[PDB]
RNA sequence: AAUGGGUAAUUAUAGCGAGCUAGAAAGCGUUUCCG
């Protein structure tokens, strides 16, 4: 198998500190069990194939039918659920629970249903205790949210 | 009958509990001494 490390830079960089960067990425990725991919960071160290099979082809397009089929909730509601994934106290649990039952009444009644299945998905992934669902999500929500940004 | 007195309840009830934008952007990633 084979390990990897992707890095994530600005433009007018150096490919000095670039390599040396996403050498320690990759580094940071033989750490884990010499079959793992860190993107863009020293945490977020996933498994390969859970990054492909739970993470591309299972987490983001649930995100990505979200967020582009509805008007009403936008990158503000994104925002703070990568807080609240990126916190994760017992507290943030209940915080998060009545932060998303609290926006399902808030919705037109004919996209209520569709953020109640949201509301499923993404509770019954932050309140998953093997944090496998949960730093994986935050990863999802990271690559959407900059999937998305206008200039 | 006259006289002297007031007494018992309820003290707020039902909701909303924040929403959407922005989530960093331009620059500089080496220069001089040195051959």
């Amino acid at each position: 198998t084979l390990s990897a490390g992707i890095g994530l830079f600005a433009d007018k960089t150096p490919i000095s500190l670039m390599a040396h960067q996403t050498g320690e990425l990759e580094e940071a990725a033989k750490g884990n069990e010499k079959d793992s991919i860190s993107l863009f960071s020293s945490d977020y160290t996933f498994k390969f194939d859970r990054f492909i099979t739970n993470v591309y082809d299972d987490k983001l397009e649930q995100i990505r039918y979200f967020f582009n089929h509805q008007d009403e909730r936008g990158k503000n509601f994104i925002y703070k659920l990568i807080e609240l994934l990126r916190n994760h106290d017992r507290m943030n649990m209940a915080r998060l629970a009545y932060y998303l039952t609290r926006l399902e009444e808030l919705t037109r009644e004919t996209d209520r249903d569709k953020f109640k299945t949201f509301k499923n998905l993404f509770y019954s992934w932050y309140t998953n205790k093997n944090d496998k669902d949960r730093k994986e999500a935050e990863l999802a929500l990271l690559l959407y949210i900059y999937e998305i940004r206008k200039d």
